[PDB]
């Protein structure tokens, strides 16, 4: 509360750590579907089902710009990725499994970095 400070971990290497771990992303093999954004006129059914899109490369510039606050939206938006690809995709697709690939081998960088 007012003038009570918790105290509070180092983040000053939170922006490198999460540019590597996009690094990490972008060039797993499993990575292609998530690298450009969907192509809103070429596959049916996205726009309208898919609220809020995101793709590696908008997360690459957005961490590149300043966009993320602090780390936890920069999961959120990676989380995001895998969300949308499970609202739209069968588990056992190319795509689907794909999506849980990434997700599982994000989640471990993400703990393996940060949970200290
Ligand atoms: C995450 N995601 C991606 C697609 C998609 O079309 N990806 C790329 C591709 N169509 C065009 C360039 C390489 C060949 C495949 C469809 C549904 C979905 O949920």
């Amino acid at each position: 509360s007012m003038s009570v400070k918790k105290p509070k971990r180092d983040d000053s290497k939170d922006l490198a750590l999460c540019s590597m771990i996009l690094t990490e992303m972008e060039t797993h093999e499993d990575a292609w579907p998530f690298l450009l954004p969907v192509n809103l006129k070429l596959v049916p059914g996205y726009k309208k089902v898919i609220k809020k899109p995101m793709d590696f490369s908008t997360i690459r510039e957005k961490l590149s710009s300043g966009q993320y606050p602090n780390l936890e939206t920069f999961a959120l938006d990676v989380r995001l990725v895998f969300d949308n690809c499970e609202t739209f995709n069968e588990d056992d697709s190319d795509i689907g499994r794909a999506g849980h690939n990434m997700r599982k081998y994000f989640e471990k960088k993400w703990t393996d970095t940060f949970k200290v």
